């Protein structure tokens, strides 16, 4: 179903602070070796007034490396693919909520996002565009009641020498019944190789790997 | 530009844990009475999944009753008007996002609502429709940075006595320079007087008297 | 059982951000006027390094003026008593946990109460000492699992202005069965009369009174 | 100052709920392969009506191996030592702080632990003992006003299946100045190897690993 080889198209259409933006990339990636990359484009709402790097991470666990011991319940739930639920809290008392939509045509991904973020301040490094880069991220993969649930907490270095922390809380939900997965890991890598100044064109990389702990 | 009775014009544009949705209302109230009541009707994504509760706190505090003690923020705003932000906590890890713009139109307000929830358990009492009524609630509205906040934790009953707790966290923006008031209380009443089977047609009704607590 | 008149008796062994400290008091209150006033004496690791507001909130839901229309859970209560544990979280991160076992000796309430706070950074305004003052909260009870629980998000008021929020969770257990109320709310109003300048003597107000939310000349 | 042989000598005192206990431990680590190992003994307040393992992330983070690529803030705070401070929230409300103030006695580590949880509901999984393990944890280290921060989210594995989450913020002050390492993270696993039937003795276990992240199997 899967091959190395894919290709990712993906349109993200949202609010910040209540006003809207809309943003669509192209991209491509590899799932056995756990990397991709994507060039975005702003469509609409740009010049975007908030930090790029909050938008990152809703731009697809496909891409991870997963030992054999490890069930993959992502690469498991394609053809018929699988959908994310996200809430996303900074903590300033900033909301992010995302959604994903992922089906599968041919050899491309193709992704429905939809990004609303609140209550982020106007003197905080989201408004102010104070952000940097993301740190390598732990994200705890565990089934509690039937579903797949995944929980991050990292945070975003300050353009400054500071730490903005972020809470992720995930809920994966494959459009087929799969097998569950145990309790395990997945580490994450998210860097901006390029944009231009507004932000209106990025590329973005991906790194992830699954693990089971130490020991 | 403030009349003893104002009619309201909505439609709130949303979707809750990935699935959309579009209600559109009309109704009228009394801003110095604390007083308002409203028809709320579905047009996209109905049969709603999930407890229609969720939204009534959606569906503007310039319908609040507000003691000549206290500067009232909202009724100062208009013919401007303001936007308020929200992110509503519920203790499950359900997480709904809400924006208002709130514009006036003669003897009319007019709302532009986003709502967007994640995260809501199938087996919860949103989703499973388990919820009765909200209890009353008090808000503390204050000043940072300049910007009205206003703070509620209350609950939703359950059919069967429990009770379901719910944060928010609202931010007021005026569109004008207004005057920003102190620490004070606004106490709440949301109740649906009338609905439909799935909720098509709801009969909202809402009371509110701000305050500036025990002396 | 609870006289017009009542004393109070209470004794804090405490710490803040790891370093101990004690605390006494001797006070006195109308159960159904709602008012109660203390004046407490600090024991141990005084001159306090932290701002004292964070603990006069652990200073008895007896002294709350209750309406004939809502249970009254801690009234009913005695003469056994009951318990109370609390988690209080700043927005800041700091952390308080405080326990009160409330006893009752003839006419004299007495607490047996241990604090404990961390968490609390040296830049804030609890290890700086910028508070003024607790706004008027208000708490809401309600039942789970046959114990009454209690919620208040309220804020302390700052030196050069602003508030600095906090969030509250108190679980109450009664001693003996009584019946649980129906969901309600408590208006609070704590005050810090007189102290001299390290708080080494407080006086200390506090009026409460339940009410059931928004709901005539005669 | 740290030797590949260290002993250790606990004494931790607290409440849960309200009701007090006691706990001493003796032990000894390697802190340069992040391994400690301690048995534990129960003196006031026993038998414990709570599970034990919401206090084993109590009972160093100078067990842990640092590799030279990352500063080591806790090798460099001895002899003098340095304190932390901890608030574990539980996802049903349970919440739990806990002080540790460790110095160092010629070639013995000595903790002072205060630990006092409250709201812990008599149905949950605390109050029940219906905790196995811990799983394996990723903590996050960071720096913020001049003092190094820790930040960790696990769960416990429960009896019957599922996870009871717990979320970790800890402050780490050392006594003296010391360099401040950058962003790292340290991976936890913590371990019951033998215990009694009220838990009044127990063999508790860890191995902590310091590292930076998704980046050295260049096979030489």
């Amino acid at each position: 179903v899967i091959k190395p080889d894919m290709k990712i198209k993906l349109r993200m259409e949202g609010a910040v602070n209540g006003h809207p933006f809309a943003i669509e990339g192209v991209g491509l990636g590899k799932p056995f070796e756990g990397k991709q990359s994507m060039d975005l484009k702003v469509k609409e709402g740009g010049p975007l007034p908030f930090a790029y790097d909050i938008l990152t991470t809703v731009f697809n666990r496909v891409f991870a490396k997963y030992p054999e011991n490890i069930v993959d319940y992502f690469k498991q739930s394609f053809p018929e693919g699988y959908s994310w639920e996200r809430s996303m809290n900074y903590e300033d008392g900033g909301i992010c909520n995302a959604t994903n939509d992922i089906t599968l045509d041919g050899d491309c991904y193709i992704y429905e996002i939809r990004f609303d973020g609140v209550n982020f301040p106007a003197n905080g490094p989201v408004m102010q565009k104070r952000t940097v880069k993301w740190e390598p991220a732990t994200e705890k993969l565990y089934v509690r009641d039937g579903v797949l649930k995944g929980d991050v907490n990292t945070a975003l270095s300050l353009e400054g020498g500071g730490h903005y922390r972020c809470d992720f809380k995930t809920t994966y939900k494959a459009k087929k019944v799969v097998q569950l997965p145990d309790y395990h890991f997945v580490d994450h890598h998210i860097e901006i190789k390029s944009h231009d100044k507004d932000y209106s064109n990025v590329n973005l990389h991906e790194h992830a790997e699954a693990h089971s702990g130490l020991p």
